[PDB]
């Protein structure tokens, strides 16, 4: 007898980590940092609801297609939800110039207030009720975009229109108008008498004369005619003037941009639920407690960072081992209040005491390294939705390559940091156990024989109050010097 | 005598590696991973030939400039080759709107099938044979684009054209038409009588009226007139209708997109050879066995990853050293079947046996680390060709900066991984040799004297069947305890 | 007595470094690499002055707004400075097509030479002096853009203009013209008689007919009319022809691009000073000696690399410690000519000599690692200025995300390299001190007793010429073997 041993923790764990050099390394303690679950619902963002467009496209909502809900309350929103191929858009077929730019402006917008600039009932010189069609039904009736007025000749005359709106508000106004492209020349005369007409609109910053492009087109939604829409932002104190002799599709209502901020247009097929989250993806919301996720690259809100992986586990503690009588062999199930420690084999002792002098010194620098690692990606790339028209394929692909590019880079960065510091964390543990050993043997020098399994045998008596002398770096060799100095020349000439 | 020594490999090698801290570190084993050679030819990709446009530009080929080869067989292709400044393009000078977008669509296209929608002989009301010119020769004759028909007034009349094609195919159709811009008003009447005309074309998704812009231009390829071409993709079940009173350049043939996939437009000056590769660059093909190359950033196919370096060598084994009598001094030329081992100096022994218990334990985790390193770049950035017109310089430069940006990032990533793990690989070797040592000395404790050069001298007799006891971690001190216990108190009072 | 100790440097320093695992680690030697100061002035770049546009926009300068300075000397420039919202632009209101593309061309341009292609006095058939207005004053007079001529009907007639310039120079010419959009039809007749007119311009590569868009606009700078400008680059040996019946704004002077190279348009509010730098940011110039800075992302010239951090310090030497009698405790203030060394406690000795065999071996591989680290970012991303119009928001944001993306990536890269190699540098120091120790104990084997504080006590006499035997790896045990062999069996049976 008369022994003491230097040893490390081992316990129930079967969680596994990876390094650069080995896979599936089981460890005592380990911290998952990759969130991979989601709730499949569409939720409010920190208490602010999304704008759910249902089956309507942004164009349909703004122009007020008869099938789309208006938002009379003028609510603010946290983001906008639009299905992948909405069914309710330009019910009257045509185009909507710079549509994609407008959707991009919607991403920085959180609240519209609709206001009337040119009231439907104020066009005295023109027909303001006939402009409706079988292509824009509202309860089976022919109807039209609620927000623009399709003016039509009155009494076979269409007197040249000039009309202005001075924007006296403090807010930017979104203003939408349009122009009508008939099938043929009879149609042009039938609706607007004047055979040759234009739609001119003037701003301080915007000058545009628009001309009816008459052509022969296939029937879309029942018609071969088309309607082309335009939009502009009228700055505070600026004014806009419209002049047309025909084919004018006149704004009735405009949109005051009353709140700018962090918003988004999310393409998703879900509908809303009584649910709230900090982080919303198109396929559902995320419990944003972890630092990384792989649910979906287009998450919005207070989100963890997207990485293309299926596992991401940090190591925090030792490897896991029975495991008998020293550190050379393995870890001690029997140690509980620490990571590295000792074992009293004494005339009274039984064993198992932890050196928390170096144990909290580890839980200090690892759990300060785990936080410091997470924060190293604070500025990691986050992707952002944008759309592109069929003639913008190159910049679409530029944008796709740029976003996939950064996601790959940051995925590489994350995996490497975890693998690299996992190798450093485990090797630290080895180091501490090896260093605990030396602290002990640097003390009991001649008074003890290293057995090479990780323990020392005493050439003297220690007693229990001395087995803390080695624990407290306070054992003095001279205390038992001459004692032991005798009793292993007794080995030298023993049996 | 009576010795044993712990030692490591050394051999013929003179291959050199680098770390963060040292350059030109010669090593025993090392794996080049940077492919830097190419074959200078243009080859088929995994058995599928490129489309070689010879001296023709994409525009020339599609419109069918008389000098360009048609591809009547409708072959599929692996990529398209176009010279840097092709000589055969718009032989009749003009423009080709959204040309660059069209070339970008060609990059996702692998096979056209040409089909006739409006046969040359079906324009009964117009001259369909006079439209040719000195600017588009075919064997010294005046001629024209084979794929579009330059219709001209018949009998001094040009009756307004309306004509339609319903796309009854399952495939997208590429359709190209154009319009003619004369020098002056006499020219306009001379060819198309009607003084004021248009070219209108209608699709479900496309509405366009085109008007002759008459102006006074310098002679290009002999003419001051110009021709402007347009293109659109007619979706399955859609139809297209053309209406013009003059200046119409009517499609005869359209292109069925029959195979989409991974393709490219490669700018290169080479011509084809009886050659096949897995990876093709503009200056030649690559033997894609390595994971990295520096030949050219625009490689296509099953390619290694492009990095801007001139060397990239992984270390796999020890440093290289004569080298005499222990690990403290250097490695042993005399060891052959392993990386770390021992040396029998015995009453019979001679020496040199490898501890493959820890040698295959290295060839396990290094050759698993070399594969694991290569795969860490599976998702590395790969550049993609695109073109831009003279008014698209900003997005050209955006695209150039984005691609150079990722190449630099991934070059940094590759070099750092190799240097960082090269430092870890060599230091592991040191560790294993130091650890082999301890395994031995943890066994022979009192029975042997460490000489500090890396060897032990025995205070007892071992014999050959004991020199495997230390090799198999199975030497028991008590076996020879009392033996040695005697014979170095014999040193204590020897000479 | 009779001792010797292995020890390391410690000194005045209080500079602190960081690693992955610890912050605020004080060290003996350390190298700041982050430049954070700037001089707040706008300086010449390596002796070449910027073009300071003062309150003029690029458009104002090129067209020659009466308030802007011309640069008659035709100076070359190192970059161009433009205020954020310049006050002197299109004094006559309108638009300037592809303005942003033109500014992007200015970034690769370092020198214009202005030349006259169509002299003001050569329009014999038109009024060339009346075209001025209250909106372009020059000393309180009505005036006009100095570089283009606003031609006006003469004697109530405006004879159709055709006019050409053959570019006989070797240099690309920048040519700017424009066209006038009146308020109403009376205005059109009042200035240009002909009711319906155009401005046509023909190049080999450029075909354009421009038509007056008459509309009713709010007064900008006093007028409701507008002027629209166009630009093109006329290649050497090419010619350009202008044809108009009215509304033509004719070039007088063109700009020969005589020097292309590295340039920039810097948005900044500063004005020039008698100052010169190697690196200029919009808020001031930088003393480009360091490798990294955080002053401003849009620096130009021979600049260090921009990273978003507030500190970036490399470690080069030991940690800093009184510190008494061995390496186990701490470093020695008393060592001066090295980093690791020894201490003579001899019958004559006092102590403190450095092992420069391993000290210069450190100042070799650290100060080769500090250079090698800096150069690892040679190809780091550098941001570049570009501008975008109000309908280019998507590519603006693409470009912003791409640049912020790379800055974040490279910031991550820089911090990690410094933290990672700081951990490697300090741990090397530990290694060297631990290795110096072993070199000594591998020599004095039986002749000395390790005291476990980092020192050895001698069982024999050494003398001063032997205390270099341990220093020069040349101590032979047999020299004092039988001596010591006696005198610690004297301990074995001493007191
Ligand atoms: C949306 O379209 C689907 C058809 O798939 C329909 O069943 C659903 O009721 C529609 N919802 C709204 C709000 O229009
Ligand atoms: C391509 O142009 C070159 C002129 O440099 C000519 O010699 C060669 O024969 C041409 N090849 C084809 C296929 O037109
Ligand atoms: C620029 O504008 C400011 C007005 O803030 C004026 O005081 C200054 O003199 C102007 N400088 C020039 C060169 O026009």
């Amino acid at each position: 007898g008369d022994r003491i041993c230097i040893g490390y923790h081992a316990n129930n764990s079967t969680t596994q980590v990876d390094t650069i050099m080995e896979k599936n390394v089981t460890v005592t303690h380990a911290q998952d940092i990759l969130e991979k679950e989601h709730n499949g619902r569409l939720c409010s963002l920190k208490g602010v609801k999304p704008l759910i467009l249902k089956n309507c496209s942004v164009a349909g909502w703004l122009l007020g297609n008869p099938m789309c809900d208006e938002f009379l309350n003028a609510p603010e929103w946290s983001y906008i939800v639009e299905k992948d191929r909405p069914s309710n858009g330009l019910c009257y077929p045509g185009t909507f110039n710079y549509y994609e730019e407008l959707k991009h402006l919607m991403s920085s917008t959180n609240q519209f207030e609709k206001i009337q600039i040119f009231p439907r009932s104020s066009w005295s010189n023109h027909d303001a009720s006939s402009g409706v069609s079988s292509a824009c039904p509202y309860n089976g009736r022919s109807s039209f975009f609620r927000n623009v007025v399709w003016l039509i000749k009155k009494n076979n005359v269409y007197r040249t229109i000039t009309r202005t709106y001075n924007n006296t508000n403090i807010e930017d106004l979104l203003i939408i108008w349009g122009i009508h492209h008939p099938n043929n020349a009879a149609e042009q005369i039938k609706l607007y008498q004047n055979p040759s007409t234009y739609v001119s609109v003037g701003t301080s910053t915007l000058n545009q004369r628009s001309i009816p492009e008459i052509a022969t087109r296939p029937k879309v939604n029942g018609l071969s005619s088309r309607m082309e829409f335009f939009w502009t932002i009228l700055r505070p104190n600026d004014s806009i003037t419209f002049e047309s002799t025909g084919n004018f599709i006149a704004p009735e209502y405009a949109y005051k941009i009353v709140k700018k901020g962090d918003s988004a247009i999310m393409k998703s097929e879900l509908s809303y639920s009584n649910c709230d989250t900090k982080c919303q993806t198109p396929v559902g919301a995320i419990n944003s407690s972890m630092p990384f996720h792989n649910v979906h690259p287009f998450a919005i809100g207070e989100c963890p960072k997207y990485v293309k992986l299926k596992k991401l586990v940090l190591a925090t503690g030792l490897r896991n081992i029975g495991a008998i009588a020293g550190f050379i062999e393995g870890g001690w199930q029997g140690m509980v209040d620490g990571w590295y420690g000792y074992h009293h084999s004494n005339e009274q002792g039984s064993g198992y005491a932890a050196d928390k002098e170096s144990t909290q010194k580890a839980v200090d620098g690892i759990t300060n390294k785990v936080n410091s690692i997470i924060s190293k990606m604070n500025s990691q790339f986050e992707a952002v939705g944008k759309e592109f028209n069929n003639l913008e394929r190159r910049i679409e692909n530029l944008n796709k390559k740029m976003e996939d590019g950064f996601i790959d880079v940051w995925t590489y960065n994350a995996e490497l940091l975890v693998l690299m510091e996992n190798e450093r964390t485990l090797d630290l543990h080895d180091s501490n156990v090896k260093n605990l050993y030396d602290k002990v043997r640097r003390q009991l020098r001649d008074n003890a024989k290293e057995l090479g399994n990780g323990c020392f045998e005493f050439y003297h008596r220690c007693d229990n109050k001395c087995m803390e002398s080695v624990r407290n770096g306070t054992y003095d060799y001279p205390q038992y010097s001459e004692e032991s100095r005798l009793k292993r020349e007794e080995i030298d000439s023993g049996l």
